[PDB]
């Protein structure tokens, strides 16, 4: 393998698993073995816990800025090994160097970052309820918490989930995919280089069914936040619900509609709908899977869309010039091309790609090509059904309504946009749109300070923002009585 | 039987069901049936669904304050009828007039009145990120929303669970326990008087098992608030997470800890002990049913129990002069019975009643005596297991620390108090103590503005307080993007 | 004298002045004496102080909710009479009764209706420090204030200042202008009739040299809320300043700028530049009286404003069918006229009336007819100052940053707002108008819950929406020490 | 001089001052002159304004996060620079090295440091009005504002009042006071350093006769910001609120009561009435110099202070060892005598202390010793008003009532404090205090997370906590129509 065997992240250390088992990790550009990393045991899971649990009273007994500048130099080191960290990640998930170096660590760090300055600010309540009692409210850490990250912003999510609960007072056991493990353990070294406190936050690999499902089911554990896609995420949240009750954030998965009105610049447009369908090679939850284009604009909106895409430099995500990489995995790319031959099958008009490329040194990877369809209907499985790769479906429409009823029609609800230069219309649209991420006249960014998360089947609860702070804490009321206490017995 | 038979209340007015069957509702006092009650099939669910979908429109549709208006109308009428709603609710619970004239619709009415002038305050956030951009959040509503109740409080916990999800704007179908389903329909009467469109609370009758479960697994519900037993609770949770992913609330079951410290006037503790465990005869989940005492007390603490709960006016439930009431049904007082004998056949010490009351026309009802059991040990099954009836565990303890840790061992956290008059001792003592109801010398007062729910396995969320109110919405981020748009490919 | 004598309002009644002294306040319609007033002495001041500081006592006393209901009792009162309480505005002001029976009660007690749902909403925060120290703070009430009412909506600004200072549990001292006294009179009679305590709300008459000085300098007065002219409000403040250091809030003059973009519809653009100068007479201090037009649509735009100014129903404002009625005095009708003629004689270009109306009985009253001046410049007199009566100055200008820069031109800021199509542009030139009330495609409307008050010289504070009721509470920190104390010595 | 020349510090560098002045700031342990320093003229105040003007867009224009971080940068130099700060600060207050090496910066740090983790955290609201109709609120910088500091703590104060000016987007110029100029200009630099841009923050020396007044009448800064006596306070707000209606925050003087009750822990209650008289030689505008003492533990507690008092450590503030210097200057020894003398001459028992301190080498500096006044009354002259120096008053009461009464007589309201062990009487008694600042069983500690300042005659508005980042932004709210305009013309 490239590197060495990846070991347990375990009280400011590795350690041995003790399941006997390992995994590959595989560089989907190439196939090539980039590491055995180590299956966690049940009885692994159980050190984590009993870890976490020891570290986390180290942790909440700090002053909140003595957390506050922990998580800053945290900060700091990722800045530092942004580069290194990026590159990394490329090999881990095949995402182009360009993305990795400018995008994942950033945004990742950005958010930590956001919630290092807000730790001071996490306050309770009083309440006066007559001269001889008065309550208060103490927003408490729920203690030890959990983090199941998705394959394709790993580093990224392990941060959004992290930070927030750390933030909080929590530790945090985290498990990445079994697809994309090497950023987390990076991760958990720089927190504890940062001085965060042994067992704050441990990293578990292996699989979902097995050390994730113990960490749902673990009656030690008060919460967990779980990135991936919808069918996964109902499972995840019975187990969590089921075996002991626990708080649940679930960011899933989506088919986020792009609505271009007629008044939109076509330029504007095109650029909003590629970078909402082909970054990270199509592999990100909020893009804007569908496209809706009204009657009148199909054509030309078309020939936008087909030259920008003519120009897009799929190629080695080692190369700087490259901005379009493999899929994460063959498998997955098998399902993207399953996917591909459903809408040729169905009728759907190929506007360009359609096909693997395996040129040259590409047949060692999973490339698929930059994919248009056009001449969509409502009822197609490529339109109905998210696809996760680089796959847009361009919807004819013919007035606003109808535009925003079929956007609406879905079980999905993250994210939406509209195109549009008109004042009244864009708020208009937005306000009717049920998805919990909207944009007017831009994609893709996500702030720190912007709660993000689903409508409907795409999730439960937020990420980001200060709300999701106060929701890695409990509440605990506090009434104290200062007068006499009247019993009727 | 006294009553008529009970219909589903759908779109302002009653229906028939369409499942051909009923149930009995039985008074406890004597076992007579107070009224046959339809049970709704899963086609009446759908039927609430639909209703409750076009309502919700109409609802949301208005203005803040005229939804604000008309909530405080059905506060009117509540308080106009509390007499009457005392009445109803007595006969369905058992529970003594003096009670539900003072308690049940007054402070159910309280929460109603407190968010009906909250409307008007439901904002979003406004974040600037640079001169071209900004964001703004809404917070919408979810839309349809299911709530179901227990039967220990059956007016007051439907009118908790309407309140805030109406005030934000959302339509409720609210399921009365079949154990209580009399005062809910009367409920859904007073709002549609008061001018809450139709729909906007529906009613359905029948067993958690059918109704309940159709009601968690029905695509179009974006949320659940159940109030009963964690055991119960689990399925629940269960059920809507991996049926659609809806948002949760749950108010579980407890075994909350009293801790009398020796400071402590024996008095005002004899007071808030029997409070917390005879009230509503023992069916209040948060009753302090693990009573702590040191060493060097428990024997006069004990003879100032005894006295209190020898001068208790058990009786009949329409005597104004009663303080305690029969148990709400004879299958629940069996259950608590079974437990009584468990206590005796583990070797507490029995200091107060213990058995059945039959005496003349008690046999009648399902009556059981005032219980103090002394002597526990922490491994006693009336120690570990909620009993929900009127049985107190009384428990000796040597030292501070170990009383805070004996209280914190179990996997219940509902509600903590301790009584000392040491201003350290108080706010030490409850800061320590896992529970997310704190009472410091006194029990069971639950203001409109606190908020209330459980640490672990006793809840999920909160109820009451500003803070539910916003969790009955659903937050929507705006991007909005004043400039240039920049796209990689 | 239509009416008899107007006494003091203290203390829950009407009281004798001790001043013997009386003014008139006369009705601009016709010239009549509508009735005699009395002016309140030094020490009918220092009484009604006394008053309210014991009847605070008492509203204080009570609970969130009580105060809640009573405010509530009052605006169902205000409802009831609002026509009643309208005839009589209208004859005080000359206002049509179209407005007054619209506007000015229902606005009112909009804003009293608001408040009185937040009474249970006000909060303090808690704030642990460590294990062994924690603080909690109290938003307590101000105590007595002092309430400085304007002639222009007497009985809406006294509500729109009593709601808020109530509703935190102050008492407030009103004094009304000496121009307009009469509603506040029955406003304290409508308070006292609600259930609010003696000495609450009390109203003082007189003169603001005098009894309005007098309220500004009381050590015992806590806070000042002002409305009026900029130049008294200086003074105001540095009295309220000086004396005792009272908190203060002033809502001011302002000559804020519309500016109508070249995409603008013209209809709309002439609804709102009409809209925002001849209301009220064009005695509104949000006025649009400013009116920044693009070179390509003047003529245009002329025209439309001739065409709806010639069809406005000048006439007596106890006409139901009048919707512009006469200043409110005949002194302030002659400082209006002097602007007038200021801006013929700086060669302002005039597009229609320009002078009083005496045709008819007309004659009898203040009346100067709907005043439009083009080809302005911005070194003109009627250009500069506040005008305060019903004169529209129309600008040209040829480029955005033109037209913002000139808005800007101004020591006033206390409204702005932009007429356009454009998302981008509405919003962008939004954020660079240096006013604290912003419109976008409207004019005029101001929330209960919307935050309105003035940049630089047209004010300090805000009134309305969540962060006013705030200013009416102090706020007291309270660090409980729990563990030992260290002292250097 | 020991320093060369001290110049103006405007636009990142010193410029020179064009007055032709120069004053003279005095070591106060041995009058030593520290250094001569050039006196603002008018025209530099403009100089300094027209320079914060530019420096303010540019740091307003930055990301939210780049204002952070820039910041926090600065936190860390004066985290490295503390004991040089510190060994400068103690030259010119003559306050003890173990004084300013622990708290001056470490504290002024902590509030910068808190505030700039805030800046991301800034938002305005959202509020929908109707389908067609929303607002949001911007909360934007203020633009230019002034900060005047005081003596006591002149880079603890100089950081206060410029990191919540900064941190909310403001520019902030600052007036040493010309007793203590040295740190602020070194503060100044380091802000520079860090990179704070040129103009942000500006210092200009001279005092409250001249460039004070300059300041607090300058018509573009739109706030001031003072600390210091009552009376000069009152001056100033009369200046800034009749130049051009800046918006004020005061924080002034007070008459501080401690309230010993009979149960408290005398060796603690006299630890806490040493601390609260005696730290920084007496010159704490919150210092608890009113000390409130049962009579039956007057006796005892006179003992244990005299004991404490009498091995405090007067020395030079040079050694480390010493613990308490002399005063701040020469001037206000003078003042202070004064008072020791009035309460010599109106019969106050002195205890200890009550003279100039001149043995050796104590002559050539301001050393006052311990002072402590028993058997005092209230109508005192030392116990009515404010001394700023070493001077305790202890005195007697009978009933609790009767303490808290005699308290809150005073047009003072700074601090307050009370000593007890009992839960009920600490929060009722303090509920009771009419003080923004109130301690239990604890004195002086003021958290950066802390709102604090005065009721009554002792400030306006507060300093620290999450409020007072509020209190640098103006509110702009801005109501987006979105559909049809409805105009009555
Ligand atoms: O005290 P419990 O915890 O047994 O029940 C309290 C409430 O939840 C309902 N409930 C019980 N089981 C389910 C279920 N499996 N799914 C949904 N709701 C249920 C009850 O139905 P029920 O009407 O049978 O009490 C009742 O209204
Ligand atoms: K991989
Ligand atoms: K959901
Ligand atoms: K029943
Ligand atoms: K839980
Ligand atoms: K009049
Ligand atoms: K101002
Ligand atoms: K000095
Ligand atoms: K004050």
């Amino acid at each position: 393998a490239r590197f060495e065997e990846q070991k347990l992240y375990i009280g400011g250390r590795y350690v041995e698993a003790s399941s006997g088992a390992t995994f590959e990790t595989i560089n989907p550009a190439n196939g090539e073995v980039l590491a055995k990393v180590q299956r966690a045991s049940r009885e692994d899971v159980e050190r984590a816990v009993q870890s976490a649990v020891e570290g986390q009273k180290v942790w909440a007994a700090m002053t909140a800025m003595q957390r506050s500048r922990i998580l800053r130099r945290a900060v700091d080191i990722l800045r530092e090994r942004n580069d290194e960290l990026a590159a990394l990640e490329t090999l881990d998930t095949g995402k182009p160097l360009a993305e990795t170096r400018s995008v994942d660590i950033v945004t990742g760090a950005d958010v930590l970052e956001y919630y290092a300055g807000l730790v001071p600010a996490i306050e309770g309540e009083q309440i006066p309820l007559r001269e001889t009692s008065f309550v208060y409210t103490r927003r408490e850490p729920l203690g030890v918490v959990a983090g199941i990250g998705a394959w394709n912003y790993p580093v990224q999510i392990a941060l959004w989930k992290s930070a927030p609960a750390l933030a909080a007072g929590n530790a945090m056991i985290f498990k990445p995919s079994e697809v994309t493990p090497l950023t987390a353990l990076k991760l958990a070294e720089i927190y504890t280089e940062a001085g965060v406190p042994d067992g704050v936050f441990n990293v578990l690999t292996g699989s979902g069914r097995e050390v994730g499902q113990w960490l749902t089911e673990h009656p030690l554990i008060e919460k967990i936040s779980f990135t991936g896609g919808t069918s996964t995420g109902k499972k995840v949240m019975a187990s969590a619900s089921s075996s002991s009750l626990k708080e649940v954030t679930m960011a899933l998965g989506g088919k986020s509609p792009l609505i271009i009105f007629p008044d939109a610049d076509l330029d504007r447009a095109a650029d909003i709908a590629v970078m909402a369908n082909f970054f990270s090679s199509g592999q990100v939850c909020t893009n804007g899977t569908r496209v809706f284009i009204h009657r009148s604009q199909q054509a030309r909106f078309e020939a936008k869309v087909l030259e920008r895409v003519q120009r897009i430099r799929l190629g080695d995500p080692q190369d700087e010039n490259t901005n379009f990489g493999p899929l994460v995995s063959f498998p997955h790319m098998e399902s993207v091309l399953g996917y591909i031959e459903s809408g040729k099958a169905q009728k759907a008009r190929l506007l360009c790609g359609g096909e693997r490329v395996t040129d040259g040194a590409f047949g060692k990877g999973a490339y698929v090509a930059p994919t248009v369809f056009t001449d969509c209907r409502d009822d197609m499985t490529i339109v109905r059904e998210e696809i996760f790769g680089p796959v847009m479906s361009i919807l004819v429409y013919d007035d606003e309504d109808e535009a925003i009823r079929r956007a609406n029609d879905t079980e999905y609800g993250l994210a939406a946009g509209v195109v549009t230069q008109d004042l009244a219309r864009a708020h208009r649209a937005i306000h009717r749109l049920e998805a919990g991420i909207c944009w007017i006249n831009t994609w893709g960014e996500s702030p720190a300070e912007m709660p993000v998360g689903g409508y409907k089947q795409s999730g439960v609860g937020r990420e980001n923002g200060l709300t999701t702070l106060a929701h890695y804490t409990r509440i605990k009321s506090v009434q104290v009585e200062l007068g006499d206490y009247a019993s009727v017995f």
